[PDB]
RNA sequence: AAAAAAA
RNA sequence: AAAAAAAA
RNA sequence: AAAAAAAAA
RNA sequence: AAAAA
RNA sequence: UUUUUUUUUUU
RNA sequence: UUUUUUUUU
RNA sequence: UUUUUUU
RNA sequence: AAAAAAAAA
RNA sequence: AAAAA
RNA sequence: UUUUUUU
RNA sequence: AAAAA
């Protein structure tokens, strides 16, 4: 109804505008990082920048929110668990923010919001978190803007 | 917003994720006309690391906007003309744009009908490009998929 | 109320001569207070090459900025100072640059005629606008035009 | 609000001044003998300790006295201004005195926008009397 | 009303100024010359007459003139201002002439709030021209 | 708006220092503007002869109107400068005159007291609102006193 | 608000307080023996790993408790609570069962305003069963 | 910047304090400096508000 | 409602 | 909805 | 709400 | 919402 | 702030 | 009334 | 308005 | 109305 | 309602 | 509000 | 409706 037209159309464009061949980027990044039992592994901030994603032409990025889900099935007897500790290089943190499975066919899952004054850039050398599970895999949805 | 640290996230079951997601874009680039001849723009020019899209095989045009990227010859004002290509079948409209002013660049651009925006691999083109003008710079605004 | 006298302020905004200020309690004062200012200068360019702009370049009598040893920049606009090569359109590139991780973008401005400066200009997010000194450096710039002239809002401190 | 940078669609090249001008509240001290007035120094404005060094004139608003050290034994702090001008001084002894031993005497005048010209390094703003030794002062004035 | 003497709960000592200013219109005359100007002096307004000996410096606000003796035979009185500063005197002739020959002739002239800074005794207001021999003055000013 | 900083300049009428004016293209200017007056001067008469007034009076140092060399006179008024002779109350007459044709007319005003000055004037209708050059007269003045003050409302170009 | 630091016109020195109260959720597990009461001590919420080492007493508000482990072949989770206190240990046991073998148990009780004292890493919050060999708590508890 | 803040009478405390702009909250370890003081006062009490994490 | 045009 | 520590 | 893109009497 | 009563 | 040429679907 | 920690609907 | 992100 | 006296969230 | 158009 | 005074 | 942003 309110569509346009079937055919091309001449565009009245004006003096050349102001351009950038390498945008900033919004993403919520999806990727898997192996842990073994009661040992915490950091998460390099590094895992961000890939062609997987898209984003080997990227650098830096600013870390938003992070989310954790764990990837494999608990040990026998256990539910699954998974913990979250916010790294910064201005100071880590001691937080551990945990989320637990209530069935233990199910995922745990936790996440933590990166306040606006601590979202600063991170390069590859840098880590986000410490993350803990019984689970020997954790899948990680991290929001994060490119640039 | 308001908040200074680090605070809990009462997250869920697992999301649909997207590693590779699709990208709406305006990407600059110039390419070499002589005088004269018309020059086809290859889609390819798209896929290159210089813009963040050397992992995309695919896009759907939908827009195209050239300036005069050099002076004209002397006594000479600037002109660009565009003629939109498609696989399904090359048009012949001329949409050309003239500078009023011989320092001025000259400038014209064409939409793509949503009914024509299907995608285009690197080996297809998207126009020909006619000007007096040696280099033409061109804005394409497109959908990375 | 009850009244003394002197004076001779006549109606709020049209004393013509000096009247008394019943001050109080000696206040809370700072000598050297921040500045907030658009800071213009120049940089030199080689045509095909980045020029990293040091943060050192805000700090200078030529500003009144001498006193300061740190500033938080906002905001950064570039305009190509000198004409450009023949058959050429002026241009101009700013890729930021952050201590935390230095920026991918290239915000790129072209002039429309030849005579004309080509502009362009990025804004720092509140998330980015630390302090920095003058060893730092505020974005790498291009332009085929030999000079570029910039004009940094920020706040000194 | 935004997390990355974003470009500003910026366009010609505005009217720039690297030199601006500086409203300012300055504090600064100075010392004053017993019954003897002492003449502020314009010049005392003009400092890398306020930033203002980069400037040669200022006009000034308005001056604000407090003592800055205790009252002689016995007496109770006080201290006078009396506006100093180029064109032409003026006679008023602008008082304040304190009502409490241990606290400051204070007392300020505006200048009125008629008599508000620059001001030189070697011009005086005002005198300044005071049983105390020293006198802190803080200078509403602009600098340009 | 009250009819006997009351108390006043007073409180703390507040901000005096012995020496004051003062908005005046002062009155005084001064001798004129045929076809010649008279420079009338800043320094007339400073008198014991006048309650104003204490001060050194007044702003002018508006000066006022009337002629103070009848005119030449013949003539019908008339008075001139001219508008002196010591950034620069100005080439303003406000004129004002009688009507009736046994009447003054006045005119007058008011001071922008720009112009408006002190001056001394040293300095002059106004030049005054009139063919009558002595010129009536008022002027508006603030002793400081 | 998209803010810059420097400056000073406190609420529209109350500034205290010297502010930026962003000025444009050059304007349109003129060094030799018009200016409307008033001038004040006076003429001399002999009882019972007319005085044709010269335009050139108008064009004088003491009235600032020196680099002008014409006139478009609005109105004209005159007064009596000078006593009349013994028993006389004072008169004065002007008859406007015009180089496309002189007028007939004797507009006069006398004093209803012997001490006082006797006045009148006249408009010119704006159909004879032409320029004058000091070669020019105005009007023909008739007094029984010798001199007659006039103030000339005109516009110099 | 701004991007830079600003002054703050502080005034006479506050009441401070260096260790202040803190209202908390305390998880915690504890290991359980099959048809066994086991009473869950106190000190258990005061450890370095919640930050209350520096706490020798806390009010206990409300206690939730879900099974920690899978419950045995066949059998549905559950998990008891007998609310224990100082003056008089409870008798109620509110127990809560799993409705999905795979799924935890879950249970809790609130303490009325009327019996919330402190208590001290001696005490005994409640008694705990369960089929299951360790329970989850969270303690929600005022630290003091 | 030097805020500074002056008693008023010999016998009662100065205080002043600033406040640090969202831009500038990150985080400090140990290791790290708030502020320098000054003061002809041999000690200063100091009242800080922060968010530990 | 699409397209070429027109103040 | 509320309480506790902190800002306004 | 953020990010990229996209127009007329 | 940076800097003066 | 009411106004050409060819298509044409719903109303 | 906003930030942080916790219950309640 | 259309994409990616979070409420 | 004058004079003396007499208070809180 | 003391002192300036 | 209560005393002394006058409307 | 003569002369300044
Ligand atoms: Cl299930
Ligand atoms: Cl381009
Ligand atoms: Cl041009
Ligand atoms: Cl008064
Ligand atoms: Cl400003
Ligand atoms: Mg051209
Ligand atoms: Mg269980």
């Amino acid at each position: 109804t309110g569509d346009n037209s079937n055919v091309v159309t001449m565009i009245r464009a004006g003096s050349y505008p102001k351009v950038n061949p390498t945008p900033t980027w919004v993403r919520a990044i999806p990727f898997e990082v192996s842990v073994q039992s009661g040992i915490a592994f950091k998460v390099p901030v590094g895992s961000l920048f890939s062609a997987n994603f898209r984003t080997d032409s990227f650098t830096s990025v600013t870390v938003m929110s992070v989310r954790a889900w764990t990837q494999l099935t608990p040990p026998v007897n256990e539910y699954s668990f998974v913990r979250l500790k916010p790294l910064f290089k201005t100071g880590d943190s001691t937080e551990e923010f945990e989320g637990r499975a209530s069935n233990i066919n199910t995922r745990a899952s936790v996440g933590y919001r990166i306040p606006t004054n601590l979202r600063q850039n991170t390069v590859a050398a840098d880590n986000v978190c410490e993350v803990r599970s019984n689970c020997r895999q954790v899948a990680l949805v991290i929001s994060c803007c490119f640039n």
